Order: C-alpha cells, then structure tokens, then sequence
C-alpha cells in the first residue's frame, strides 16, 4: 500500500451574523491547525468526530464537514498528512 | 400551531486506552446534560456537529452518534424536547 495516506480539511462555519465573525473563524482555524499538529506528532486515526469537535470553537453553531468525507484508518505501516484545509463561513 | 419537536441522543464513545472508562463516561453525560439545557433555554437547533463536539471530553477518542440521525431543525414557533439519552462506551 502507499506509505502515506493524504486528506484534507473542508468544512463550513455557521455562526450568528455579527463582527466577531471573522475572528471565530481564525479560532476555528487556529484549533484545527492545533489538531492537525497534534495527530501527526501522535500518528493518530483522524476522526470525523474529533474534526467536529475542533472547529467547534465558541461562537459556531454548526459545522458542515465536506473533507474528509471518511474517517482516515491508519495500517502499521501508514502515516497521515494533511494536504490542505479551507475553513470558510456559511454562514 | 407548532408542537415540541422530541429528539433522543444514542452515542458509543470510544475512549484512548489508558484511565477508568466510567469517569469519562460521566463527564460526557455531565457535558451533555449542560448541552440539552442551554438549548433548550435558547430554544435553538439540535446540530449533530455541536453534540459531536458537546461528547468529545478528554479521553474520547471516536463518538458514534446514532441518534439524532438528522439535526433538528425548528421553525420560529417550534421548540425541541429531549425525550432521553443513552450514552454507552463503545469496546
């Protein structure tokens, strides 16, 4: 198999109209740029899930999550990497 | 006129093997408990994103959430009602 399992991070932010909107979405974008750190230094299963519950920062209402559209599994022999992410409001 | 839409939560947590099951369990439960009584103070809608990010405590490495399927999207003169939860630990 391939030695490196590619995926992304797409998803929608829907918050309540307001200013602060822009900057719960760099909040948003900053968690997941925590995650995506974190699972790599742990080589970690990504989890839909756990991808909710990043972008979840204060202020969001719901998360649409188009990438990935499947949990990313791992075999012994496999590391993740994350090719990219587009946050964006729905709003 | 518009009723009570009812929703129940039916979730498996699947934890990092390490500490007791049970007291993340708990803390889940606890978490979710705060989640159904804020919305229903506020009367807004029943997102799977926000419940998936309301059940990711620390420890919690994969939720399945069966129930609800669907989110609970209310009209301006509807109101949601939880008719109970089921919170169970996945292996």
């Amino acid at each position: 198999s391939a030695g490196i399992v590619p995926y992304q991070v797409k998803a929608q932010l829907y918050l309540f109209p307001g200013p602060e909107a822009e900057l719960i979405r760099a909040a948003a974008e900053a968690s997941l740029r925590d995650y995506i750190s974190a699972q790599r230094r742990l080589g970690r299963d990504i989890r839909r899930s756990a991808l909710f519950a990043t972008l979840h920062v204060e202020g969001v209402q719901r998360v649409e999550l188009q990438e990935p559209a499947a949990d990313v599994v791992l075999d012994e022999t496999q590391a993740a990497y994350c090719t990219g992410y587009a946050i964006t409001l729905g709003g």
